[PDB]
C-alpha cells in the first residue's frame, strides 16, 4: 500500500488489516538496513536452556563444559544510562 | 570474581552488587560474542522522531523529505511465529 504524508506534518503508519492483541510479541519497523522502531514483550533467550530472572540474574539449567567461560551483564537506567557492566568467570567442577 | 558450577547442575549467575528498581530499563547477558539473555523495557526508536504506539503503529512526529521511501512491518505473535510481515510506501507532498 501507498501513504501519503507532506511537509512539517505528522503521520501515524498504521499496520494493514491488523488487531493489537496480547498473543503479541514484537512489532518491527524498518526502513531499509534501519531499524527505525522495535517493541518486544518477552526477554530474548538463546535457548531454553537460560532464563533471565526477575532481579535481572541469569538461571541456567543444566550446566555442561560447553557452558563454563567468561559472562558478561550491562544494566541500563530507565535513560538509557549504561549503570552497570561486571564480567563474571563461570568455572565448572567435573 | 569467578562463580563456581558443577557438571548436571544449574546455577544462577548474580548480578555483582545490584538491587533491581523500577529504574532499570535493560539487563544483558553476553558470552564473547554471544548474547545469551537480554531484557529491555522500553521500545527500540531510532530517535525521538519516532514513538510507536500501543497498537504497534508508526508516529513519525515531523515529516521532512528523508522520511519518503518504503517501510516494513513484521509482527509477531508470543511464540515467536511471524503472524505478518507488510510494506508501506511513504510519500511525502512538498
Amino acid at each position: 500500500g501507498t501513504v501519503w504524508g507532506a511537509l512539517g506534518h505528522g503521520i501515524n503508519l498504521n499496520i494493514p488489516n491488523f488487531q493489537m492483541t496480547d498473543d503479541i510479541d514484537e512489532v518491527r519497523w524498518e526502513r531499509g538496513s534501519t531499524l527505525v522502531a522495535e517493541f518486544k514483550r518477552k526477554p530474548f533467550l538463546k535457548s531454553g536452556a537460560f532464563e533471565i530472572l526477575a532481579n535481572g540474574d541469569l538461571k541456567i539449567k543444566n550446566l555442561t563444559r560447553d557452558d563454563s567461560g567468561t559472562y558478561n551483564v550491562t544494566v541500563y537506567s530507565t535513560n538509557g544510562t549504561r549503570i552497570l557492566d561486571k564480567a563474571l568467570d563461570l568455572r565448572i567442577l567435573e
